[PDB]
């Protein structure tokens, strides 16, 4: 649109007539100058705008310099939507019957601002295209919704808090941020605070029955049941959940920005199964997709896919979900591109009444460090093509040195793309804990050197986040690899040791002749073999982790002789 304004139709006829447009810009132009909105709006007829300043009043609120068609649609199929929440709820009768309420419908399309600015408002020389990540979940997300079945709402993700001048100003939490002056009069206030609606609500310190009442009142699910309780549910992951319902729900493609550490196949099944409650069919559809997948595999599986989606809505009334994991992987990441974008598969559409939602997900596109990459060509014999003659490349730079090998994610995703986060470490180790507690099964084993255990996991990690270079951010994953590999030491420690004193007795002199720990001792290896075994660098590993250690191994040399001696007992 922006290079076609000045030069001259632009809006499809077809879809300025259609509701999904007319509604948004009904309402905008109603908006737009100020007038209220008690006038009873959408008469299921055709306004008399033009499609012209409709797509003018679309770029004035949309924001971004320089949007797409795409871009445009998504802003105002999701506002079509929540306005459509909007009016399907009594409170513009409510106002009406509490003749107090005035204010309420600026603030909701203000609100509706603010959570588009979120949703449909994304945005190395060759990765600045990908890696050019200007918002995170490190920045504020504030989100309101509306509960179809019943008569109470939920505002999530920042706070409501008085302002100076008599106001009441958006503040998010655990910080100071006062934007959006002026957004609401006081009257509004009043009529809410008559409504009892649940706003500025801090939900770290709310219990799980009562977190999980509020999540299936804002995923609209009556009777809630409670499928899982073993996953913590912060604040952040109801944002993240909530995110994907909305963008599902209304009608934009879902496309997942993350690395390997953080959460992603867990929230998505925990929000399939919250959906789900208690039925048997399958929901949940995951798809293993990597570096072979062709497009036959993903047509037939998304068919079939399709199919369950079938079986699922028309006997049991249940929506489902077909779920792609790093599907970027794939030189047929735009065939996911065409399944999920544009929603056709091979050339075919797929029906929307069917009943399904498609989320893939993707890596981050970033260089590995110089340092790794002199490590992998050192690896003995160098790699069999070098750099400049490797076919296989995103840019001017191969797939080889790259820290996932991942394609050129083409556009029309970009405009998509929204990061999950980076698993800031302040509840990496919580989730580390849980880990532990969680398959280990300590129930008699330490009582207290469980917390020892996470804590140098967790140090162990930082050094992998503390190096300009890793392996393939096998964060969150090996230490869920690491956890069994503790466990079969703990549980073989018994003639382990037995032979480790027999071993040092019968070659070696009396400073290797001391007790070990049964868990000091296989926390020595579980280190050794899951991360002290890869890394060239080991010397400052061992420099690095002796600190969480205890007594035994305070320092380099103790764990460096303990590896030794197993290595030496095998
Ligand atoms: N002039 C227009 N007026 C209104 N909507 C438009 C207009 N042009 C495009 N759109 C909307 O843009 C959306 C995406 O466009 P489309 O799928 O044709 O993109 P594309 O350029 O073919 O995609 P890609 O290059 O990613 O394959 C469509 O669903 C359509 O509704």
């Amino acid at each position: 649109p922006k290079e076609v304004i000045d030069m001259e139709p632009a809006m499809d006829p077809v879809e300025f007539c259609s509701e999904a447009f007319q509604r948004p810009y009904q309402y905008l132009k109603r908006f737009h100058q100020q007038q209220n909105l008690d006038t009873f709006q959408y008469e299921k007829g055709s306004v008399e705008g033009s499609p012209e300043e409709c797509l003018q009043h679309f770029l004035i609120y949309c924001g971004l310099i320089n949007p797409s068609w795409s871009e445009l649609r998504n802003f105002a199929w999701f506002l079509n939507c929540q306005l459509k929440d909007c009016e399907a709820s009594i409170f513009c009768k409510s106002a009406f019957t509490g003749d107090t309420l005035r204010g309420f419908k600026n603030f909701v399309v203000t609100f509706m601002i603010l959570m588009a600015r979120d949703f449909a408002t994304p945005t190395e020389e060759d990765l600045a295209p990908f890696s050019l990540r200007k918002r995170w979940e490190s920045e504020p997300h504030p989100y309101v919704f509306f509960n179809g079945d019943h008569m109470t709402m939920t505002f999530i993700g920042f706070h409501l808090e008085t302002n100076n001048n008599g106001y009441v100003d958006a503040i998010n939490p655990s910080n100071g941020k006062v934007i959006k002056k002026d957004v609401m009069t006081k009257e509004l206030f009043d009529g809410l605070r008559l409504q009892r609606v649940p706003f500025n609500i801090d939900f770290d310190n709310l219990p799980r029955y009562e977190k999980l009442e509020r999540l299936c009142l804002a995923l609209g699910i009556e009777w809630p049941i409670d499928p899982d309780e073993t996953y913590e549910l912060t604040t952040d992951n109801m944002l993240k959940i909530l995110a994907i319902e909305m963008r599902f729900r209304c009608g934009i493609p879902v496309i997942i920005m993350g690395e390997t550490g953080c959460g992603k196949t867990r929230l998505i099944k925990f929000l399939s199964d919250l959906k789900r409650g208690s039925v048997e069919a399958e929901t949940m559809k995951l798809v293993k997709v990597h570096g072979g997948t062709t497009p036959s595999m993903i047509y037939s599986k998304v068919k079939e896919a399709e199919r369950t989606a079938f079986s699922n809505k028309a006997q049991h009334k249940l929506d489902t979900i077909l779920f792609f994991d790093q599907a970027n992987t794939t030189e047929a990441v735009s065939c996911i591109k065409e399944i999920l974008c544009d929603r056709t598969v091979d050339g075919e559409h797929l029906h929307e009444d069917s009943g399904l939602h498609i989320i893939a997900a993707c890596n981050p596109y970033r260089k590995h460090s110089q340092e790794m990459i002199l490590r992998l060509e050192s690896a003995g014999l160098g790699y069999r093509v070098s750099a400049e003659e490797t076919a296989d490349r995103l840019g001017s730079i191969p797939l080889r040195q790259l820290v996932y090998r991942v394609h050129a994610l083409p556009p029309s995703l970009i405009p998509l793309v929204w990061d999950f986060g980076q698993l800031n470490d302040s509840a990496e180790k919580l989730y580390i804990q849980q880990i532990v507690q969680r398959l280990v099964d300590s129930v008699s084993v330490n009582p207290s050197e469980t917390c020892v255990i996470a804590d140098v996991l967790s140090a162990s990690q930082m050094f992998m986040r503390k190096r300009e270079n890793e392996c393939g951010f096998v964060s969150l994953r090996d230490v869920e690899r690491c956890v069994k590999v503790f466990r079969w030491f703990h549980d073989h420690s018994d003639m382990l040791l037995k032979e480790l004193d027999k071993f040092l007795h019968e070659s070696s002199d009396s400073t290797h002749t001391f007790e070990r720990d049964p868990v000091l001792w296989s926390l020595v290896m579980a280190i050794g073999v899951c991360y002290h075994a890869s890394l060239e660098e080991k010397a400052s590993y061992r420099t690095a982790i002796a600190r969480c250690f205890p007594k035994p191994y305070n320092s380099s040399r103790a764990i460096l002789d303990e590896v030794t001696h197993v290595q030496d007992l095998f």
